[PDB]
C-alpha cells in the first residue's frame, strides 16, 4: 500500500513500522561514524596534522563528486509516474544547486590545513579511504532510485550533519584559526553543522513514499544494507586516517 | 591557445573565429525552425487544434528530460580539471533548478488544449517527432561536453527562446484563452519569450574547445548544432503534414 | 504465470497469445521495410549509385554500434535473479562475439560502391538517417531489457535478415561485382540472408522475461518500441529514395 | 609517437619504457596478493572452511559481474577510430564469450564447500569484502578505455591466473574433494589456472597501443593509481577473510 506522512517530519514515529526498524537496526552502524575518537580530538583541536590531512585528501573524492551521484539519481526519474518519483524529481533538482559551492568550501578548509588542490587531484591516500566513494557511485549508477537515496542522501548526509554538529559544538576547533581567515575555513563545516537538520528526513520520506508501507523482505533488507554500507565505509575511512 | 571572452557575452563577434563561422554555417537551418509556418499560424491562433495536438504531445519528450540531459552533461565534468568544465560544472548545477517547474508548465499549456498527462504518457504520435529527443539522449550520453552542450543547451534553447517570441510577439494567441487560466497556461511560452542562457551556453563550448579546436571537431560541433534544428525542423514538417 | 517455449523456435503459435498479437500487430510496419523499393531495385542491380551511397554511408551508425547496443544491455543482467535473465545473459554473451567482423564486412561491402571508411566517418548524410542510432541508444541505455531486446536483436535483426534475403534473391545483385572480388563484397549480405533463428530466439528471451501474463502496459511499451524501430528503418529508405 | 610490439608478447622488454616502468612499480603490490598465506593455506587444504565461506561470498559480486564490466568497455570503443581501440573492440568481443560459465563454474566451487546460490543473493560478509567490485564498475563506469582495462583485465585476471595456479600447485586441495564431483568443483579454479597465462600480456599490449610511446605523466600516474588500487582492495579482501 501507498505511503503518505502524516506525523512530523522529523519523528522516526510518523514513518512505516519497518523504516522504524531500518532505523533502530541501522543506529549503531550510524553511532560507530557520529561517536569516533576522531571527531572528538578534531572537536578538541587536538587531532594530529598527520590525520587531519589524510582525512581532508581522502574525503575529497564523496566531496568533489556528491552533485554527480544526485544527477545520476535524477536519470532514473520520470514526471507523472509515481508520487514518490516525483517528490524525489524534484528534491534532487532543488538540492543538486546547493552543492553549487560546497568542492570550493572543502579546498578552503583544506589551505587552512596546508593541502592544496594539487594534493586533492593526486590522491596520495591509502586506496582504503576511497571506497565510500565507490559504493556512491554504484548505487547512484544501478540501484533503484530508493535504495540510492538511502545510502546517499539519506546515510551519508544524515551522519555529516551529526559528525560537523560534534566538531563545532565547543567552538575549540574554530578559535584555533585565525579571526580573519575563520569564516572561510569553517564554511565547510558550518554549512554542514547549521544546514536544515530536516533534510535527511526529507529524503527518508521521499525513500518511503518510493517504496510504500509493505515492501517485500528482500527490499528491505537491500535497503538496511545499503544504508550499512555507507555506515561502515564512513567507519572504515575513520579508522584508517587513525592508524596513521 | 585558451579562451577567454573580452566583448560582450550575446554578440557572436565576441567568440573565436571559428565558432562565428559556425554561427554563419548554421543560420539558415535556425532560420528553416524559427520562421516556420506553424509558429506564425500558432502565433496569429490560425493553428488547427489538430497540428497543436500533435505539437503538444510530440514536444513533451525534450521538455519532460531536458533537465536529465544536463544531468547526464554534469556527470562528465570533475572539479579544478580544465576552467571551461569549472564553468560547465557551475553552470548545469545552477540551471538544473531552473527547469524545476517547466515540465509542470508544459502541463499546463497541454490542459488548455485537452491534452491530459495521459495523452502525454501514451505518445500516440508518428515516431518521427521522438528523434529530437532520441538525438537529446545520446549526444548528453556519449558524445564530449561541448558537443553535448552544443546541441542542448546551445541550439535547442537558443532557438527555443526565439520561435516562443514569435508566438507571443501579437497577442492574438493569448487571447484566445479563458482570462481566469490564461497566465497559467501561457507560462511556458512566457518563460521561454520574456535570453542569454544559448551564449552562457556558447561561452562554455569555446572555453572547453579553446582558440584553436581541431577541424575535426569543429565538424562534430557543425554537424550536433545542424542536427538539433535539422530534428527540430523535420517535427515542424511532420506536424504541419497533418 | 512463467513462460517455458515447447512447440518450434520459429512459429509464432509457440509463444504467449499476447506475443502472437504482437507480431500480427507490428507486421504492417515490418512489411513497409521488406517490402520496400529500394531493395527491389537493389536486387535488380537497377539501384542507383546515388541512392547506394547514401544507403551505405547512413546504414553504418547502426551497423558500426550494434554489439555496443548488446553489450549496454547485458549490463541490465544478474545471474540467477529470473530465467529469463540467464537466457538473456548467456544469449548476449555469445551473440556478441558473433558481430566480430561485421563492421569490417560492411566497409568492405561499402568499398565495391567507391565508399572510403573515410566517408563512413564523416557521415556527410541527411541527419534524418540517423535516427535509427539514436533510438537504438536510448533504448539500450535506458529501457528495460525485454522491451530494448524488442526494439534491437528482434526487430532491426529480424527485419535485416528478412531484406538482405530480398536483395539476394535473384543472384542479378551479385553478378553485377567482380567474379575476383565478389566474396568479399557480398559477404555482409550473404551473412544476413544465409544466417534465421536470430529474432526468435530473442522474441522467446522476451516472452520468457515478461511471462504469459503481461500487464497492457508493458504490452504497449513493447509494441511502440518495434513499431518504432521498423518506422525509422521505412523513414530512411523514403529519405534514401527521395535521392 | 604510436606503439606496435615487435618483440615477444609475454615478456616486459617489449613494451614502452614507461609500461615497464609501471610493471616493476606494480610489482609489490600485486605479490601481496599473489603470495598471500589464504592461497598458501587453500593450496595446502588446511584453510579454515569459516574462511573458505566468507572468500566464496565476497568473491561472488566481481565473478558474477566481471563480463559486465568488459561489456561497459567495449561501448567505450568506435570502429577504425584508433588502432589500439580496434584492437580493444575485438578482444574485448571475443572474451565476453569466454566469461559464459564462469559464474556457474564458481556456484559449482560454493556447492563443494555449502554455500547456495541463495547465500551468494544475501551477501551476509563484511562490506570491506565489496570494495573491489565497487571499484571495478566505477572504473569500467567512468574511467578512460586504457585506465579501465588497466584494472579489470590486466590488474584482476592477471593476479587471478597466478594465485589460482598458486592454489592448483599441489594437488592437495583438489584431493579434499570426492573424486566423482572433483571435476566439477575444481572447474572454475582449473580454467583459470590453466588458461594461457598470455591474456593480461594481451591486455597490456592493448593498453599500450591506447596510450602511445609518449603518454602524459598525469596518464601514466592515472594507470599505475588503477592497477595498484585493483591489487590493494584484493590484498584488503584476502586480509579480511583471514582476520575471521
Amino acid at each position: 500500500d501507498t505511503f503518505e506522512r502524516t506525523g512530523p517530519l522529523m519523528e522516526a514515529s510518523s514513518y512505516p513500522a519497518w523504516a522504524q526498524q531500518l532505523i533502530n537496526d541501522c543506529s549503531p552502524a550510524k553511532a560507530r561514524v557520529v561517536e569516533h575518537e576522531l571527531y572528538q580530538q578534531m572537536r578538541d583541536a587536538k587531532l594530529s596534522p598527520q590525520i587531519m590531512r589524510q582525512y581532508l585528501i581522502g574525503g575529497w573524492p564523496v566531496v568533489e563528486q556528491f552533485a554527480v551521484y544526485m544527477a545520476k539519481n535524477l536519470t532514473k526519474t520520470r514526471f507523472g509516474r509515481h508520487p514518490g518519483e516525483d517528490m524525489a524529481r524534484r528534491w534532487l533538482m532543488r538540492n543538486i544547486r546547493v552543492e553549487l559551492n560546497h568542492a570550493d568550501y572543502w579546498v578552503n578548509w583544506c589551505a587552512a590545513h596546508d593541502v592544496t588542490l594539487e594534493d586533492l587531484h593526486d590522491q596520495r591516500v591509502a586506496p582504503e579511504l576511497h571506497a565510500l566513494s565507490h559504493w556512491c557511485w554504484q548505487t547512484s549508477s544501478s540501484d533503484s532510485l530508493a535504495v540510492a537515496m538511502a545510502a546517499t542522501n539519506y546515510a551519508i548526509e544524515g551522519a555529516t550533519g551529526e559528525w560537523s554538529a560534534v566538531v563545532c559544538s565547543t567552538g575549540v576547533y574554530a578559535e584555533a584559526f585565525a579571526e580573519e581567515t575563520r569564516k572561510k575555513s569553517m564554511k565547510w563545516l558550518k554549512m554542514h553543522a547549521q544546514y536544515d537538520d530536516a533534510h535527511p528526513w526529507e529524503a527518508l520520506e521521499i525513500i518511503c513514499t518510493l517504496v510504500g508501507n509493505k515492501p517485500s523482505l528482500q527490499l528491505q533488507a537491500e535497503l538496511r544494507q545499503a544504508v550499512t554500507k555507507s555506515y561502515d565505509y564512513m567507519y572504515l575511512f575513520l579508522e584508517r586516517c587513525i592508524q596513521l
